[PDB]
């Protein structure tokens, strides 16, 4: 009777909260991702700035090298 | 003479700093590494907390349905 008929609109309003809240999280999911191949693209965009530190460091080593060997050459 | 041994300690005095920062730059290249496969595991972690909340609301639901078919069986 009337009792069955807030008996449905309630067991659909708790349904109705779940799916809105398991929505949000499978969002959040995506989210989550998002924002982790951000921080593996600044990874590996701050590894090729040391990386190429390194070699506008091995250089200098060769320059300053190669300044010694012109002078033992004299 | 003379000038030439100022001349070759300073030519290592700049080498021994540049070699120094090399492997600074080497060290911090493994730092990040390892701050790197830190946040892989905290966004591999926040995954799957995520995962299981979806999977403890997907039970909900169910156990709502079946509260709602045991009284539509009477």
């Amino acid at each position: 009777s009337e009792l069955q008929r807030k008996e449905e609109e309630m067991r659909q309003m708790f349904v109705n909260k779940v799916k809105e809240t398991e929505l949000e999280l499978k969002e959040k999911e995506r989210e989550l991702h998002e924002k982790f191949e951000h921080l593996k693209r600044v990874h590996q965009e701050e590894k090729r700035k040391v990386e190429e530190k390194r070699r506008e460091l091995e250089e200098e080593t060769n320059a300053f090298n190669r300044r010694k060997a012109a002078v033992e050459a004299l």
